[PDB]
């Protein structure tokens, strides 16, 4: 989904209303908000964290969207309310609450809170403790939390925040139950929760509960984990069709072969058909050939390495795609196309990140070395030499991971 026009709209609104341009960090944070992403603000104090959350709430309000700004102190509630009411347009409904407030002001908050007649609410972590039940019955497009420790003091707190962004209690329970088993929970794609932004991160994150954020909102408030898939990358220091035939003989089924050009692809297709292999091509009849591969009629599928490729990116079958073979490295080397194509062999099938095997046939030492360093930098993955690969053990890991996915 395209986001650049929404980002410039946010960027312009910020400059006009705040008076100054978004900072380096705020630009990064804006690009996330505009895409509906949740995140932890990783930056020091005085670089515009509160200002950013305040301006986000205001921008969302123009579209009729709802926000909750949560602070650890009463003075932060008071100051944010004051700044908001001076910055606000005629249309926007802003209400705040703290215990030292006048009975008059408290009653205006309580009325509109109950009637759902607000755009922006500003309250403390103390208000959250006293009103968990009423708050968990509400959906906000944006929840900004200044206090991180308050989020994690009580496990009940994490749940309240998750419910405030439109995640039903039943899904939190199902997610938690799966995580506890040692599995990865796959959130429902049609759910569209709101944005949760936490102001800082815990140096000491504690328990299984903060993992609900990873699986439900695609972010962590703890340490930032490696982006490595469960793939073993193996390099063959040649283009031997004989070596290829011997890998096909043990891999047998669920194989994708990516050639550099359509010309080389056809050559390879010709040779494999000659050796009576059950091979299909993707250049001429993609839809028919892919369906045949999917249902198990075709064992090997040959295609062309391309950045927004039908076979390189589009295809989503970890149960069926097990082995990816590159006939030469994607021209460049193009690590981005390499990561996408090899990624076909490894993704989540029933809470388990299944095993993939990516084999590169590359004779050019220079081209291979450039691919190896780029893959280490971008994907935190290494490529191992043919002699280091135990093919029988790899086939076993491919098969065993797909049984554990079935469980
Ligand atoms: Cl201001």
């Amino acid at each position: 989904a395209e986001f650049w026009n929404e980002y410039e709209d946010f960027r312009s609104f910020f400059k006009k209303k705040f008076g100054k341009d978004l900072t380096g960090y705020q630009r990064l944070w804006a690009k996330r908000i505009v895409q509906g992403k949740s995140f932890t603000m990783v930056a020091p104090t005085g670089v515009g964290k509160t200002t950013f959350g305040m301006m986000t709430a205001l921008w969302l309000a123009r579209k009729g969207k709802k926000s909750a700004l949560v602070f650890p102190t009463v003075t932060l509630v008071k100051q944010t309310l004051e700044r908001l009411q001076k910055l606000a347009d005629e249309k926007v409904k802003i209400f705040g609450f703290y215990s030292s407030m006048k009975k008059e002001e408290k009653e205006k908050f309580e009325k509109s809170f109950e009637e759902d007649d607000y755009h922006i609410l500003v309250f403390s972590t103390q208000f959250v403790s006293k009103n968990r039940e009423k708050l968990s019955q509400k959906r906000f497009d944006f929840v900004f939390v200044d206090d991180v420790d308050a989020v994690l003091k009580a496990s009940r707190n994490i749940d309240t925040l998750l419910m405030m962004v439109g995640i039903p209690e039943e899904i939190i329970r199902k997610a938690f139950s799966t995580i506890k088993q040692g599995k990865i929970y796959e959130r429902p794609k049609n759910l569209k929760p709101g944005i949760l932004v936490v102001s800082s991160a815990t140096a000491k994150p504690r328990g299984i509960r903060p993992l609900l954020f990873r699986d439900l909102l695609n972010f962590t408030v703890g340490r930032l984990v490696s982006v490595a898939r469960n793939i073993t990358h193996v390099r063959i220091s040649s283009r031997s069709k004989e070596k290829l035939v011997e890998l096909l003989e043990i891999f047998r089924d669920g194989i994708l072969i990516f050639a550099q050009t359509e010309e080389e692809g056809k050559e390879l297709y010709e040779y494999l058909k000659r050796f009576k292999f059950n091979v299909g091509e993707t250049w001429s009849e993609f839809e028919k050939n892919f369906e045949d591969f999917k249902v198990g009629k075709i064992n090997i599928l040959i295609g062309v390495q391309a950045y927004y490729g039908k076979l390189t990116r589009g295809v989503d079958l970890p149960e069926r795609i097990k082995y990816v073979i590159f006939w030469g490295t994607p021209s460049g080397p193009d690590v981005y196309t390499y990561i996408q194509a090899s990624g076909r062999s490894s993704r989540i099938l029933n809470g388990v990140l299944v095993k993939g095997v990516s084999v590169i046939f590359e004779e050019d030492e220079e081209i291979f070395e450039s691919l190896k360093t780029r893959l280490l930098l971008i994907a935190e993955e290494e490529i191992i030499e043919e002699a280091e690969a135990n093919w029988k053990e790899l086939v076993h890991e491919v098969e065993e991971s797909r049984r554990r996915s079935e469980r």
